[PDB]
């Protein structure tokens, strides 16, 4: 068995905002699953955000972690937004809400139950795990069953 868990994950969404969906793989106590919904009307970013969150909050107990996603959005909410977030109270400059905050924060839950680490992989150069994501979000863009019931035009 593997001695850390390992997620993969991508979301696809054409249109902003439009028919959305997410893949996530998950490596843990020597299973492998596979997590894929579409959703009617979503952002690819906001995609991105639940196919983290979905494979984290599949973990039941501390982990150690490794997150492989090639999503820049994420790459740069994690190491450049979220800790000036967290000071400013989850706010921009203007003391407005930050957008996607909703999944941010439930992000943020659950990477705080866990030894985190990230590998931000490229689109291309992804590896087997990664490109069956693009598949299953893609297929699941498809195919939209969910609403995102967070989603706002107006952030």
């Amino acid at each position: 068995m593997l001695k850390q868990v390992e997620i993969f994950t991508d979301g696809s969404c054409l249109g902003n905002p439009g028919p959305g969906g997410y893949g996530a793989i998950l490596r843990y106590r020597g299973r492998e699953k596979t997590f894929s919904a579409g959703y009617t009307r979503t952002t690819n970013n906001r995609m991105e955000l639940m196919a983290l969150i979905v494979a984290l909050e599949a973990l039941k107990e501390h982990c150690e972690v490794i997150l492989s996603t090639d999503s820049q959005y994420v790459r740069q909410g994690i190491t450049q937004w979220i800790h000036n977030w967290k000071k400013r109270g989850w706010k921009t400059a203007d003391k407005k809400p930050v957008k996607n905050v909703d999944l941010w924060q439930r992000l943020d839950a659950a990477l705080g139950q866990h030894q985190i680490k990230w590998e931000w992989v490229k689109g291309h150069a992804g590896h087997p795990e990664n490109e069956r994501c693009d598949e299953l979000a893609r297929a699941a863009a498809m195919n939209p069953t969910l609403e995102d019931t967070g989603y706002q035009v107006e952030v």
